[PDB]
This record gives C-alpha cells, sequence and structure tokens, in this order.
C-alpha cells in the first residue's frame, strides 16, 4: 500500500521570522472589505523572530509592488499597507535594534519578543470602492540580517 | 530572510453580512449530531449588514443544495435547515425592510442591528439515526441587494 | 540570457465555465477508492459561469465514454459519475435555466451564481473491488448555450 | 453579496462524550506550568456521556502516546495523566457500568450524569524542571460502548 | 464551450492509509529550520488507516534514501526523521497489531483508530547549519499488510 | 533491458532567470480568456535571478512578435502584455539595478531577491471578442547582463 | 480522409524499468547550469522495475561514455553523473537484490517498489565554468537481469 | 546562403480528422509492452472531426492488416486493437451519426466535438509473450464521409 | 565486414541561418489544410543566425516561385505565403539591421538572438477549396550578407 | 500493367553493422558549418553490431582517404574526424572486446548493445574557414570480425 | 550551351501500381541480411492503384523466377518471398475485387486505397546462412486487369 | 592487366546550366503517365546556370521537335511542354535578366541563383489516352548567353 | 527466328580492377568543365582489386598519353590527372603492399578492400580556358602483378 510524499525545506542561517506560538507562519490569508468604511480588515499577528547572532541589526524592505489587483484584469491595481515591530515598512531599508527585542526573553538566545505584525491595505483612491471582484497579490517581504 | 505571502479580497459593494463584533464571518464549522435527540447542534452567530444604500430591502435565498453526504459516499444525502432574520431561508428569494435593521442605530449609517444567525440540519428521515461517518456539505449563501 | 515561452489559449465566446474564485479549472485531479465503502473520493468544486447572454439557457451533456481504465489494460473499464449544478449529467442534453443562476448576482452581468460540481466514480459492479492498478480516463465535459 | 460556508459533522451512534451543559467538548486547551510545584495545572471539566443503548458498559483507552513535545524538537517528550468518571485512564481497555451512571437521571434516558474530567501532565523526570519552550502534543481520546 | 479534464486513481485493496477526517492525505508539505534550534519543524498529522481484513498485521518501511538536498546541488544530503503509530520507522521491516488500532472502533469495520504521524528531519550533522537555500526531497513510504 | 535516454541542457554565463524555488521555469503555459471582461487570465511567477557578477546591470528586451494567432489561421493576430521586475518590458532594452535586486539577499551571492513576473494578453481591439478557437503563440525573452 | 500512422514497440522479456505510474519513461530530458554553484539541475524520477521472474537479480552498467559536449565543437566534453536504486551506477556491473525490492509490493507480482532515480552532470573541472553554448548527449542506461 | 526546403501537403474535401487542439495529428507513436499483464500501452488520443458538409455521416473502416511484425522477421505477426468515437473500427465500415458529434459546438460549423482515440495492440495469443525484439507496422485509417 | 558511407557538406562563410538549439534545419516539412478555415497549418520555427562580420546587414528574398502544385498535374498551382525575422518576405530584397539581432546575446559572437520563422501557404482564391490531392513544391529561400 | 523492380543485397556472414533500431544504416549523409566555430555538425547514430560469433572480437579501420573535397575541384581537401564505440578510428587497426558489447543484452544472441557512432568532419587548417561550395567526399568504413 | 536530354514513358491505360504518395514506385532496392535471424529486412511501401474502370478486379501473378543469385555465380540461386494488398502473391493468378479497395476514397474516382507491398527474402535452406558475396535479382510484377 | 577507358568533355566558355548541387544534370528521365489525370509526373530540378560573364543576358530557346513518339510507330507523336526559370520556354528565343540571378549570391561570381526546373508532356488531345506501349523522344535544350 | 549474338572476353590470372559491387568497370566516361572554376568534374568510383595470390605487391603505371585533344584538331591536347588507391599514378611504376588491401577482407581470399579511384584532368594551362568543341582521349591503365 506504499504511498509517498513530497518533503521540502528552507534553511537561510540568521534565521527567519515565525509564529509567536512556536510554529510557521501563514502562505496564505484573506481579507475582507467594507466601502462603509473603505477599508479592508486589519489583518494581525504576534511573531518571534530568531537569529544565528543576538548582536547584528535586523533589515527589512519590500519587492516593488506591494498591491493587489483583479484576478482576471492585471490593470486594476491598488497597494499595499504593511508595518511591524512598531512601524511601517518599504521598499526601501529599515532595520531594527537587537537589544529592543530581547534575544534573552522568555525562551532561550534567539528568541526575540513578541512583535506586532499587521497586514492592511485600503483602495488606491480616497472616496472610492473599487470594482467588484475576486482580488489577489502577493507581498514578498525582503527581510535580512544587517 | 525575505518570506512573501499571498494576499486576497473581494468587494462587492452593497456590503455583504459581516460578524456583529466587526470581524469577518467564519468560512468553516463543526457541528455536533445525538441521536438520543437525533438533531444537529443548533449552530448560532450574532452578525450585522453593512450597506452602501441604507433604503433598499435586501434580498436572501439559497443555492440548490444545502445538504450534507459522506465523504466517501456522494450517494448518501441529508438536508440542511438555514434560518436568519428572525426565520428560515430558501432557495427560493426572501427579502427583508431595511426600516426593520436599524442602519442609525448604535454604530454609523450601513451598520444594521445585531441579527441572529442560526445553522441547524437534521436527517431527511424522522426515527432514523444516518450512518456512522464524517460526513461534509456546503451552503452557498446567496443574497443581495434588491 | 534569451529565453523563450510558449503561450496558448481558447475563446470560444459565450463563455465556458471556470472556477468561482476567478480562476481556470483544474485539467487533472487524483481520486482514492475505499473497497471498505467500495467508493472512490467524491471530488468537489464550487464554480462560477460566465456568458455573453444573460438570457439564452445553458446545455449541457458529456462525450459517450465517462469512464476509466487500466493505464496496461485498455480492457478494464469502469463508468464515472458526474453531477453539476444540483443534479446529474447524461450523455444525453440538459438545459439550465438563466434565471436560476444570478448572473446580476454579487459581482457583474454574467457571473453566475456559484454551482456545485462533483465529480464522484463507482466499480460498474457492486459488491466488488476492481483490480489493483493505476487507472485512468478523460471527462470530456461537453457543454454549449442553447 | 453571496458568502459560502463549510459544514462538517460526524455521527457515530451510541454516542461519545458531550459537554455537561449540552454543547460540544473544547477542541483544545491550554496547561500552566509551576516548577515551584513542577506541575502544569490540572484542567478540569464536568461532562455527560449520551448512548443509543442504555445497558451496554463504555469502554475507554488511549492511543499510545499521550506526551507532549516542543515545538520545534521532536526530541523532548513528557507525558500527560489522564484521569475521568472518577479514576485514571490508560492506553488498556476500561470499562464503566451503565448502571453507576443514571442514564434515567435529571434529564432524560441516555443522558448519564455529570462526570468528572480531569487533564494533568508533568515533567518525565521528578525535581526537574523541562527546557523553556512552547510545547504541544495531542491526546487521542478513544472510547466506545462495550 | 466543451472543457475537458483528466482522471486519475490507484486501487490497491487491504486499503492504504488516509487521513483521519475521511479525506486523502497530502502529496506535499513544507517544513521551516531554526539554526537556533537546529531542527526542522516537526510535521504532524492524525491518520486513520483502513483495510480489507480486520485481523492481517500491517507492514512498513521505507525506501532507501529519506533525505533531503539542494534543489541544485545533489551532492549536499540531509536525512529525514520519520515515525508513525507510536515509534519510529525504518528501511527496514516494521509490524502493528490489528488489535491494538480498533478496527471496530468509532465508525466502521476496517476503520482503524486515529494514528499519530510524524515528519521531522535535521542535519546531518549536529551543530552545524545547513547551506542557505531551497531543499528538496521525496519520502517513498513503503508500507502493506502482512 | 537496455533503454537509452537523450539529454541536453544550455549554460550561457552570467546566468539566466530561474524559479524563485529553485528549479526550472515553465516551458509552456495555457491562459484563459473571459470576453465578459475580456482579457486572459493574468499569468503570474515569482522568480529569482542569478548571475556570475554581482555589479553588472541586467538588460532586457523582446523579439518582434510577442503576439498569438489561430493555429490554423496565420493571419489572426492579438498581441501579448508582459511585464517583469515590477515593469513592463518592451522589443526595446531595459535595465535593472543589481543593487535593486538584493544578490547578498536571503541565500547566497548571486541569488536575487524574488522578483514578480507577469504575462498577460489581450484582444487587440477593445470591446471584441476575437474568433472562437485554440491560439497559440511564442514569447521569445530576450534578456543579457549588461 | 484516409490517415495513416506509423507505430513501433520493443518487447524485451525480463521486463525494463518504467514510470512508476504504469507509464512509459522519458525519451529525453533538459537540464540546467548554475555557475553560481557549478552544478545542473539534478533531474529526477521514480520509477518500477517489472520481470518475468521475481528471484533473478538485475544487473545494471552504462555503456563507455555519459557525457555532453558541443552541438557544433565535438571536442567539448563533460561528464554525467548518474545514480539509481539508491545508489551511483557505473560502465561497470552493478547488482541489486530481488528481495529489496518488493515484487509482491502495492500492485501485483513483478512490479517492484518505487525507486529514486537521478541524472546529475557537473563541470569536468572544478572552479570552471564551460563554454557558453547548447550541449547534448545521449545516456545509453545498459541494464538486464543476472 | 540561400537554403532551400520542400513542402508538401494533401486536401481531401470534407476533411479529415485533426488534433483536438488545433493540429496536426501523429504520423507515428511508440508503445510499451509488460508481460506481466501481457498488454501494450493503451495510447489515446483526443481528436476533432471537420467535414464541408454538417450532415452527411462520417464512414471509417481499416485496411487488411492492422498488424505488426518483426523489424528482420516479416513471418512474426501480431495484431492490433483499434477504437474511435466511442467504439471499436474493422475492416468493415462503420458509420456515425453527424447529430452525434457537435458540429456546431465550441467553435464553428464543421468541428465535431472531441472524440477518444485508441491504439492498443496485444499479442495474438493469450498468456504467451513475444519474442524479443523491436517490432513495427503500420495502421492505415480507411475513413470518408457518406 | 566493411561498410562505406557517403559524407558531403556546404561552407558559405558568412554564415547560413541554423536552427536555433544548435543544430541544422529542417529539409522537408509536412502542411495540413482545414477548409472549414481554408487554411494550411502555420509551421513555425525558431533560429538563430550566425556570421563572419558582426556588422554587416543580412540581406534576403526569394526565387520566383514559392508555390505549390500537384504531383500529377503541373498545371494545378497555389502561392506560398512566407515570413521570418517578424515580417514577410518576397522575391525582392529585404535587409535586416544586425544591431537588432543580438550577435552579443546569449552565446558568442555571430550567435543571433532567435528568430520567429513561419511558413505559411493558402489557396490561391478565396472561399475555394483545392481539388483534393497530395500536393508539393519548393522554398529556395535566397538569402545572404549585405 | 506489369511493372518491374529491381533487388539487390549483400550477405557477408559475421555480420555487418546496422541501426540500432533494427533497420539498415544510412547510405548518405548532409553535415554543415559554422566558421563561428569552424566546425561540421557532428553527426551521431546509435547502432547495434550483429554477428554469427559471439566470441571473436569484430577488428576497424578505413580505407586511406576519410577527407572531403570540392565537386568541381578535386585539388580542394579536408580530412574527416570519425568515432565509434567510444573511441576514434583510424586507417588502422582496432579492436574491440566482444564481452564489452552484451551480446546476450536485451535482444537475442548476437545482437550487441547500443554503440555511439560519430562523424565529425573539420577544416584542415585551424583558424581558416574553406573556400565557398559545395562538398564531397566517402567514407569506406573497413571493418571485420577478428 | 545547348544539354539534350532523353526522355521515354509507358502508358497502358487500366493504369498500373503507382506509389500511395502520388509519385513512381522505386526502380531498385537494397536488402540487408541477418544470419542471427536468417532473413533480410522486410522491405515494405504503401501504394495506391489507379485505372480507367471502377469495376473490372485486378489481376496479379509474377515470372517463373523471383529468386536470387551471385553476381558472379549464376549457379547460386535463392527463393524470394512477396506479398501486396494483405496476402501472397504468386507465378499464377490472384484477383482482388474493386470493391474492396475504395476508387471513391479519399481522393478521386480510380485512385484505391493504400495498399501494403512487402518484398522479403530469405535463403532457400533452412539453418543455412549462404555465401559471402553480392547478390542480385529481378521481380517482374505480372498484374492486369480482369 | 592493362584496362583502358575512354574519356570525352565539352567545353563552351560562358557556361552551361549545371545542377543545383554542383554536379552534372541528367542524360535521361522517365516519366509516368495516369490517364485518370492524363499527364505525365511533372519531372522537377534545381538548377544553377555558371558564366563567365556577370552582367550579359542569357538566351533560351528550342529546337523544332519537343515531342515524343513510338519506340516502333514513327508516326505517333505528342508535344512537351517544358518550363524554366520560373516560365515557359519555346522553339523562339526568351532571355533572362542577369541581375535577376544572383551571381554573386551564396557561393562565388557566376555561379546564379537556384533555378526551378521542370519536365512535363500530355497528350496532344484532351480526354484522350495515348496508345499502350513505350514512348521516347529527346529534347535539345538549345541555350544561350545574349 | 535464329538470332546470332557475338562473344568475347579476357582472362589474364592474377586478376585485373573491378567495381566494387561485383561488376565491371566502365568502358567510357564523360566529364564537364567549368571555366568559373577551370576544372573537370571529377570522376570516382570505389573498387575492388582481386587477384591469384595473396602476397604479391600489385604494380601500375601508365601509357605515354594520358591526354585528351580535338575531336577535329588533333594539334590541341591537355593532359589528364589520375590517382588510386590513396594517391598519383603515372606513366612510372607504383607498387601497393598486398598487406594493406585486405584480401581476406569482408568478401572472400583475393577480394581487396574498396579502394578510391579518381579520374580528373585539366586546362595544361592556368588561368585559360581551352577552345569550345567535343574533346576526347583515352587512358590505357598499365597495372600487373610484382
Amino acid at each position: 500500500v506504499e504511498k509517498n510524499i513530497t518533503v521540502t525545506a528552507s534553511v537561510d542561517p540568521a534565521i527567519d521570522l515565525l509564529q509567536a506560538d512556536g510554529n510557521a507562519l501563514p502562505s496564505a490569508v484573506k481579507l475582507a472589505y467594507s466601502p462603509a468604511s473603505k477599508t479592508f480588515e486589519s489583518y494581525r499577528v504576534m511573531t518571534q523572530v530568531h537569529t544565528n547572532d543576538a548582536t547584528k541589526k535586523v533589515i527589512v524592505k519590500l519587492a516593488d509592488t506591494p498591491q493587489l489587483t483583479d484576478v482576471l484584469n492585471s490593470t486594476v491595481q491598488m497597494p499595499i499597507s504593511v508595518s511591524w515591530g512598531g512601524q511601517v515598512l518599504s521598499t526601501t531599508a529599515k532595520e531594527f535594534e537587537a537589544a529592543a527585542l530581547g534575544y534573552s526573553a522568555s525562551g532561550v538566545n534567539g528568541v526575540s519578543s513578541s512583535q506586532e505584525l499587521v497586514i492592511s491595505a485600503a483602495p488606491k483612491t480616497a472616496g472610492t470602492a473599487p470594482t467588484a471582484g475576486n482580488y489577489s497579490g502577493v507581498v514578498s517581504l525582503v527581510m535580512t540580517l544587517g
């Protein structure tokens, strides 16, 4: 009754971000939208960086296009509003103090403190509800260790 | 340590239903079953419609098959009993008074009053417990603004 | 570093069926089989017809042989059980009411309501598990606009 | 504004255990740990069996591994201490008298009396606090009707 | 608007393993890695064997190479740590008692009890984080009925 | 039982583009078309350039005819809309900053950051669905290192 | 409208290797090359030997020249790295245990277990990317039944 | 640098069969053979007749010898098993209903529906694997419009 | 067992066209014809010019008669539609920019970029299917270096 | 309508070489030439010796003049580069081990394994493209059984 | 520069056989011989009779000596094995049904269907390879219209 | 063993026509005849004029009698249809532009481009097959340099 | 109807040269001439010496006048260029090794290997085309056995 399965992984020492509970982060999410408020639902997560070096500061930015579109119209576009660690992130570089994270906090060396993550996104135009339709797009959270 | 994520959304002005607390509704649920009562658990939610027009009445119905089955026998079937807003819903059209909802109620224009939602479901046959097994099926809650 | 790629497409106005989320449908699928139940896994999808004419009724049937076989024995055969839109489909013609689909539903004109799709298949014989082996076959979902 | 939802269920006549109030039981729980006492928090519930046969005695055991671990180290392990109905449960079979439960008690035939449930768990080693970290594991409460 | 689809299946009486909920098992998975712990994420599933003979004991082993590599360097290798049913599995034969599984348990004859599945994997070397890179490899879970 | 196989390859140092996961890119793709939107499906991929020189900027253009046709009428033509790296590509030369790609990002020197790829294509004429038929054509993605 | 077609085949009892799914194996393949790693892509397949005698051990080797070249320079050469069944193959004879393959495994007598196949190939020289160009060559997988 | 090329074609109005995608059909094919099943591989294609008259029924048969042989022994012979359009074909005349093909189906007038094609072939003798060797032979698919 | 073989070649410096993969081009081809579309099959190739001088522009034309006929009636004639490099070719002279070809592209000096080749051909008369019959004719692709 | 035909043949026991598929070898071939590489196209074939004695070793050489010329200038000459069976051949005698060929391989006694054949040829002078012109010459592959 | 040429022809109404493609048949052929099989190569052609009368049946036989010899020993002889139209031919008269040929088939009146032609030939003696040498002989295919 | 041989030649500067490959032209040819089409086979060659003066235009005509006859009846006659260089030739003078031939084309000065040659011939009478018999006659291709 | 015929022959043991196929050699030949190259056509044959003594070496030369002339002017003369067996021949004596010919080669004792024969001839003067005219002359190939 042999039943095979695929396995994969990705290592990248000077560890990535992870879920605060000690699991992986999502690979997807759904957001709502209320044109009575003209906002998506502000998706939120608490997360805990790990590392392999407790001093080096962590660098963050994004790829060019944190924006959605129509699943069957590539022309429609709407940006995305991202923020983590207590403030906004950009396509340009940010950098966070290692001391401001508690690597020797509750758990074990490398485990930072729990950090607020936020994924919002809004219409590009104010006072304007976008077109009725299923929309989609990807955030490619650039991040590294300085 | 770049870590990308998918995002999606769906707009449809003249807003859908939403959770009363001001969040999204469930995408899934589990129900029990007691053949000592021969009923599932009557799942319940309080919800709050939004809109983009405070006068137009809201229309409701369902798709053809609010019924479950066996996860490995498509032949087994059992209907589902749905009701919202104080009464039952059908595959045929209902319609609710806008004035009977309080769009200028506690919060802000468009926010209706909190509405009782109910998802029950029962054996198709009376005095008959169905077969032992994991069962499944989807409700496609048709709804729109008249 | 020039790297070329093939592209294709198929148009057929009075649109085909599509995935409910606003994407393409599968080109393949795998089904299980439990001879403890003597059924395949009842594969299921929610889908949304489009069109170029909101009145005309949609016609459906199948090609002659919705049946599987052995990948290395063409003699073995087992039929397939298909159903969509709330009922079974045949090699003979069905036809669905346009009004019973909600082309002016949640999204935009032409977008029907979400429709249940089902792909099951069973042994031709009752109380009979077929031969151990990888099996295969194709469904050619005839469909058009009346 | 059509918004679909998943539904599921599981039947198994000769009913499972249920919450004493007449609801479902938890699907999860959190426990603390005090190495000043070197114990988790003794989680507790009152519950009420149902059935479809008031005479047959109810059998209980567990799957092999009522033990936790580290969420990112499968090697760490610590057992779990379970007890229900007034005494301990095992990976081996127990069995409870039907008469000792009051199926004709307060409510209606089948409704047993309220039964104490207990979920504790401790370090495998005495005088030893385990490693700092989020831990996890599942109990698979085998149970049936004799 | 004819739209064809492929279908396949695989039978093998004396059934394979399946998802505990009554669905298929995954065909793929992703694991993380924290060199602060120097472990992948311990992936886990609860599963339920089926059969066509309730007495015969189930045999298990693996193919030669439960190990990963680099997607663009076949030389890199790291083993994989598998365990199911309460203990480890090997490239050599194991065998499980039928009585220790509950084929007459909650559901119906053949349906075993829910069994813990675990897929971990670690660096071959201790105190050594592997090279930064996307890695891959397959487990071919040999299994049969004794 | 000797069974021979062909092998080929193509080298071109100052590496081509590759799949972000660390595999090859597609050699083909299928696109849909909805004349309710009058768009193909916006096909998308995340990709990661490699190189042999981390400073030199990467040049891009296309061959003359990013357009489809009819498989049995060479006269029918419809252009193609391509874009990569955050913007559109042409039959004329583009050029991308090396610093804006993260060659020292998550993985190893040369591995750029993950880049959005997009393959759309539309009718040449607005408000015009093309003829019913299977269509085809090739994109020859000119690209090199400046 | 008579339209003729060629057919061929090759028998060789004591069967050759075949695709694990129950189909033929490839007649060709493409490999990449990254001089950032200085490796081709490690091509991989899972396969299942058949036979006409379940005891006899299977012998393997290769023809003299598992190496590529330039399509327009026969002088350029680079070897190929092959391995199957859990280890490397040579121009010299190997031999595999019949018992170590599971001919009475999941399917039917003769069907071995699924075996890992690997086709890699590298520059003959270390720290040396070969010349820019389309390359080619054939592997003639000698194999027989001992 | 003048480089000449041959061109040919064949017209025969009341069109021949063609590939379903809108291309030509194969001029050759290879089949396997497993004497563990004692069958070739059941080769399969989906195809779409065209015509110049939508009413007339299409006639089919074969030439005398749908059989293979040895490439260096004309005495060896083995028949071939052909079937198309949902059933078997012969050296004698068949005939298919025009209405049962959908000439006004998805595409344009004349384009029939997609039709299953099958090319199998077996040993003439049961329980008998033929001689080891490369074999060959041609099918001359007689067909016309009634 | 001496077995002799003929060899030939043709040099012409300032190289001819060649197959893009790095092989020779075809010496022949077959085209279909569908009088439901009244077109042959649009045959296509991607190709790569070479040279011995990277500046000089390449000149193209054709011989007088890019037309087919009947294999046993020289009177029947039908022209041929040729196009390469992004546009049509004639019996008169064309000329292509060297800079518009990428001789320093992916490979090595002289290797142009991949160029689309097209060989179509149609009935001389519109709304007219030619006579049933095998047809033939040659294209003599005049070409040189300006 | 009597139509006569010539037939010939050549026997020479201790068989010659033959095509690997089980057919005759070519009597002619065309080679290209790229003075951007200054090489002909490396023509290649896989072949299978036969014999009438499985032990005796096979001897090979060539006649004096494996070289081309001009079809209208006998003075022009360019040598030819031949190699078979994994290495080069000469006007002098080579000899191959019978055991190194697999006469009891896939097929039947006498049928050797598939052997790589290569026909290249180059300008006699380095850095020198020969004269523009059609060239020709014959290889007389001396070969026998030792 | 006057250059004269010979021309000839042969008419014989109630036409001879011809090549199926619409060309002449061969005037010569070469056959191999493998005394490992002790057979020549089974030469084969597909052909299409023409006529001037669609009813009359076609008669066939041969001249006395379908046999080869030595080019320098007239005493050596070996017969020839001919077959056409689905069966063997003789020095005695055969005759074929006109209706069994499709004169109103794909092309035009008179054009029969494509017919298998076969030219084999073998040693006169079994288990006997003939003498080493170039051999020759002619078949004079008697044929006419009954 | 002295063995003598005749040699001849013919010079005529301002060269004659020659075979395009760089060889002599035929001295004879055979044509078929199908009274189902009432045409001979349209014999065809590609050829390349040479010269000793690249400007002068080439003149062409024929001798009086491009017609066949019976080999044993000089009274029977049938004309011949000749055409070269893209059009018909006569017993009267034609003349071709030197510039329209490419003397500086692919090869070397004097070598014209490849020119289509055609030798057809038909019954003198329409709807009339000539007498059964071997026929013959000569074309004397007058040609010179103007 | 008595019809007589002449016969002749010539014996000369220690055999002459013969055609490689096993026939006689030509008694005549025609050569072309291109004053664009100022060469005749290089006539060529492959041939096979026989003998009556396998050791003795074969001697070759020519008679005095391997030269042509005018058929009606004996004064015009042009030499001839002969070469055989891999090199030139003279009016003086050459001699070839018996061992370098393979008398025990493919066929039977005495049959040498196939030897290249060449008959060229050129103007006596360089840069000089001879007079327009039919020319002639004989080569008397002296040859014997040393």
